[PDB]
């Protein structure tokens, strides 16, 4: 069909996502100026207006985007699924979820990620990025668990706003990971009562802290090369091979370069 | 013209260069000891006037520098812009624009960095490497506008001192990320009142720490190579392939030659 | 034996790891449940059995693990070491050590990373970074302990309960460089004492923090590649040269290269 | 002579390195418990008896070691200089300096870092990493300068205790860079007077920890490389080239090994 070639050729033209960036900037901006309480009521109801009008602009862009390519060809990409999420959730009268309300429209402007090409990258390259950090995550939580079911046992009954129960250790072990008041505000005051307490603290914050720092580093080093990588096969269209398969073979692929050499002087120097 | 000949080899030497270093250094002195508040009427007119010497040494310079090398020939660095303007400035009998007052006479201390070769490729590197990190200081500031919209809504009315408004929301949430009292001070008030509300700062808190740590390492990484083939550039004169680009191609470089290699070999064997 | 032989069949199936991983995740959370003091009589003694069935569950596990390898072959590896101290240490009746109580059963938790291979394997190359970085963690001893010795001598009898002993010492120490309160609550109180206090402090915090992130740098980035080489080794059985090594010897193969190729071309031109 | 050289091999042998760190450890443990504000009499004068020993050893030591290698030898090695300063300031009958006083024999233990080899490389690494940073830390110098001057001329009279002076300034703003109180303790006090002071407090935290940073990722990543390559040159004894020159013309020793396999491939099918 000739009806769902052309739109598909505006959708993919520079002017549409243009158009559509604006309208996510104009969304965000309205629901910006609507967190002013001072605001009057005509004020109010003219900005949920064009809340409103930018809402249906969406609507229409992702009914567009389903014909032109259809329900399979759309829902194929992740983040055509995200888009359509996005502006699907708002029209739902009532849902029984394990949330608390979908009052939070602010969300909206989340699309600017998806709708701009080297934002959208930025984000596949950290998420991407995640599987290979799952075993330090895991590590790092089963830390943080051992830690909250100590710290309950051996500081609860004599300082219950911190260490009460579960829930509220593994919130002070956060703070106290974070570096934030944790011998002013929480160990020295531990302290008073258990003087040994720095045990179990300190140990506690070298391990979390090279620990969460080694999730940080291994994210940013993988996000980094991905993000690269991507950018080479969006270029060329030619599969690169990841820089660590690379620097992995390089001394293999160094040592048989340097044999073959050697056989074909030895062959050489005797014709 | 000899006379424009000979001012550009002036220029140019390494004792003009260490003159108007001196009177840089002399300058920010005199600046620093007028913050003293205790200085008698005569002490003060006498560091103004060495201030005015200073000044004045400056309109020397840059009018020395227009006339050896020409206004488009001197205009073409951005360096040279950046040091008409630190001292063009000072000769201003009133301005209109969206600034305070120009009673920071110490930014022309700033003229070390563009004066000093060494320091003015420090500068260059960190401002080169800036275009490359334009997608991640984005997400940041797109996950910052979402927050400040939601801890606006959710707490402004119970904590108006520290989220009452867009701009009180926006100055609490920098203070979170950078970990400073954001429980003892922020966090454990707000969850007297809201017992969830660590759903929002703790997910905040990892993201953005996450985030301005990949643009901090992003800067800090390109910034180091962009400074060393600069260097490269400034000693061989020959252009010097990125490193990212020579680590890219690697693995291509290499099973092309083994490819060569074996070929060699198989035409050698067969004489 | 047969016997030995389909029961080490059995212990190295991925259902066996499975339902020992299970009971690990069941002993965790009966150990959470207990940190709760509320909890009635007849719950708290249900859950001391289902914590007494997890416990004998391990003690077939290990008794089937030591007669499928023999003693020798058992504890052969540190991780079985690990497993059976963690299982035996529990079976104690009464024990004469300088150690408080054996009332942390959540380190039983910790076996969740000798059961989970890619959990073992991160922890591997954490522990084989260790040696590396050894005369790193040695110089901050040294920092730390002059600087306990001069805090305890200069500010002891002014602020005994900072610096009153060498302990006390160590511990503001430590508070000092995680830069917890640092200026707020302990330089600016000893400033208005001791005016030059920062002499000590500022140079302190400065060479701290430098060596402690140079600690955390050389473990994260060994680690890093331990875990990975380790991979390429449990992948294809071949040796993986350390990253470090074929990074000295670049130069070396690449000019070596170069000089067979020249001298290869020099009796090619002639034959 | 016979004398000098047999003294030589005692000097350069395991045991008598071995012996000296011995006297080391001992004399910084001696140093410890005099620290001991309760000590009798007694108790002090016998650990200041031990200390006069550990104290003659090295000038024994020393002495031993200026006779072998000859004054000129011995003085060639900066090591020796230090080992010779922090021994030879102990025996001095008064002395006219810009320093307060040497009690801080405690410095004595910083002989552990020179007589042991592996943390001997260390501070080499580390000393040998600071000319290569020297630009960034002097950009981070004139950024301290500008700040501390706009700071006291600012906030000085409404706020003298952290601004009153350039002193003053330089503090609060070190303290600030450290994140410590920046918001509860520093600026939000000084908003409820000055309401714009985040437009100076929040660039001048985003500028000078991404400068901190870069000093420290400089300084750790040299000191890494030059720790390593020292290795290389104190095991083979030959060169190590520079891993940043080895990176720089690796493209370069590339495209050199394809061109002469080519016009090798060339010659080949043409014979
Ligand atoms: C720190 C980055 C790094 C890595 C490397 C080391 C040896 C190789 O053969 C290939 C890659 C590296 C890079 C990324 C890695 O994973 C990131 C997320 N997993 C934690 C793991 C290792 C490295 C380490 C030392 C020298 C050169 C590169
Ligand atoms: C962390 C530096 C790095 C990089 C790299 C990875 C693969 C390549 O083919 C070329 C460069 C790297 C270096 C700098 C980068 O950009 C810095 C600013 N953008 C966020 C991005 C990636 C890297 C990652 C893993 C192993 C070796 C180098
Ligand atoms: C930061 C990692 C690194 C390293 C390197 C430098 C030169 C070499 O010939 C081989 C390895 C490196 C990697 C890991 C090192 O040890 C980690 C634990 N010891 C502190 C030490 C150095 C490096 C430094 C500069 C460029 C490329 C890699
Ligand atoms: C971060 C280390 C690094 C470096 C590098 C980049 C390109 C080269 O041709 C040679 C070395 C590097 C390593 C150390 C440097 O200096 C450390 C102290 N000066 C600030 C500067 C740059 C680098 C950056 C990107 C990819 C691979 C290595
Ligand atoms: C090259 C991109 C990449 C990886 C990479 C990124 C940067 C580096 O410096 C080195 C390796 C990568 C990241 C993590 C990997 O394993 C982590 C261990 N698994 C638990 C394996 C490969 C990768 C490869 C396949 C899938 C996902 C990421
Ligand atoms: C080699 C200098 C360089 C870059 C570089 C620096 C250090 C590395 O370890 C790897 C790459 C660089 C930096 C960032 C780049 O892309 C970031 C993604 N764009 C949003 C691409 C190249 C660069 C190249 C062209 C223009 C500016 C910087
Ligand atoms: C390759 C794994 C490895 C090392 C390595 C890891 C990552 C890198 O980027 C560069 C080197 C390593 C780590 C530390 C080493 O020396 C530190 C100085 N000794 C005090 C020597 C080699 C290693 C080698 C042998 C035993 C243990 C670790
Ligand atoms: C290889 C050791 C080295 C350097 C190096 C260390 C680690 C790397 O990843 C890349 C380079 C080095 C360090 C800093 C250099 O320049 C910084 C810019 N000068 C202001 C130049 C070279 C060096 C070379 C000569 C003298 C001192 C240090
Ligand atoms: C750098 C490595 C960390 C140094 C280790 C710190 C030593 C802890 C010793 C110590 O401070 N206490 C003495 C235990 O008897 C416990 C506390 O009671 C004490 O700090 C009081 O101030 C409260
Ligand atoms: C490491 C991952 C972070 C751990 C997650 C923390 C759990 C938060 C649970 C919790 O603390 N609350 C119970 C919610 O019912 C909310 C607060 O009310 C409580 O902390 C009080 O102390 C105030
Ligand atoms: C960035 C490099 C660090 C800057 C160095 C700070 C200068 C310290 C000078 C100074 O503050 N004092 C004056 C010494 O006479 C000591 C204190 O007494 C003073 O701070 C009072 O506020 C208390
Ligand atoms: C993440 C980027 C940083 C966000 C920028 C913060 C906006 C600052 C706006 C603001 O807070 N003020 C309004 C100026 O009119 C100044 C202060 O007066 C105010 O914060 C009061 O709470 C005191
Ligand atoms: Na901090
Ligand atoms: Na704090
Ligand atoms: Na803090």
């Amino acid at each position: 069909s000739h009806m769902s070639r052309k739109i598909r050729d505006l959708i993919e033209s520079k002017r549409f996502q243009n158009v559509i960036t604006a309208i996510i900037v104009l969304n965000g901006a309205v629901l910006g100026l609507l967190t002013d309480t001072t605001l009057s009521a005509s004020s109010q109801n003219l900005l949920e207006r064009v809340d409103q009008l930018c809402l249906t602009i969406f609507i229409v862009e992702i009914s567009l985007k389903i014909y032109a390519y259809g329900v399979r060809g759309f829902f194929r990409s992740g983040w055509n699924l995200f888009d359509f999420v996005i502006v699907a959730i708002a029209l739902m009268p009532a849902q029984g979820s394990l949330s608390v309300l979908r009052t939070f429209r602010i969300f909206r402007v989340m699309r600017l990620v998806s709708v701009i090409p080297t934002m959208r990258r930025v984000v596949q390259g950290m998420l991407l990025a995640l599987p290979g950090v799952g075993s330090v995550a895991a590590l790092l939580t089963v830390v943080f668990y051992i830690a909250a079911v100590m710290a309950t046992n051996l500081y609860g009954a004599t300082f219950p706003e911190w260490f009460g129960d579960l829930s509220k250790s593994l919130y002070t072990l956060f703070q106290v990971m974070t570096l934030e008041s944790w011998s002013m505000g929480i160990v020295r005051p531990v302290m008073n009562v258990h003087p040994n307490a720095w045990v179990f603290f300190i140990p506690f914050i070298m391990l979390t802290t090279l620990t969460v720092l080694n999730l940080f580093i291994g994210i940013i080093v993988d996000a980094m090369a991905i993000t690269k990588e991507q950018e080479e096969e969006a270029k060329t269209g030619h599969h690169q091979e990841p820089i660590s398969q690379t620097l992995l073979h390089l001394g293999d692929r160094l040592d048989r370069i340097e044999k073959q050499l050697a056989q074909n002087n030895e062959l050489l120097q005797r014709q």
